[PDB]
């Protein structure tokens, strides 16, 4: 099957660390994605669209997004692109 999520990406962990603050703060993450992360997603508020847990983003992030429940935020994932950090917003 397949499911939906929103992300937020960052070129080191030094960044992550602070979003992980922030959303503790009270920021959204759907709105802390357009002031952090570097992917073009950022201008979505993160979102990706429905995808698959075989790897469709890394094989990494899909583990880790498939692992979650609608409404649900994730500590930062290590990819060949940088630090992820995933939300699941559908399923």
């Amino acid at each position: 099957g397949k499911i939906r999520a929103s992300h937020i990406l960052v070129a080191d962990k030094k960044t992550a660390e602070e979003v992980e603050k922030k959303l503790k703060k009270g920021e959204k993450f759907e709105d802390l994605a357009k002031e952090y992360s570097t992917d073009s997603s950022a201008s979505k508020g993160g979102d990706l669209g429905w995808f698959a847990k075989e790897g469709q983003m890394d094989e990494t992030f899909s583990k880790a997004a498939f692992k979650l429940k609608t409404g649900e935020v994730s500590d930062p994932v290590k990819t060949q692109y940088g630090y992820h950090i995933i939300k699941k917003t559908e399923e």
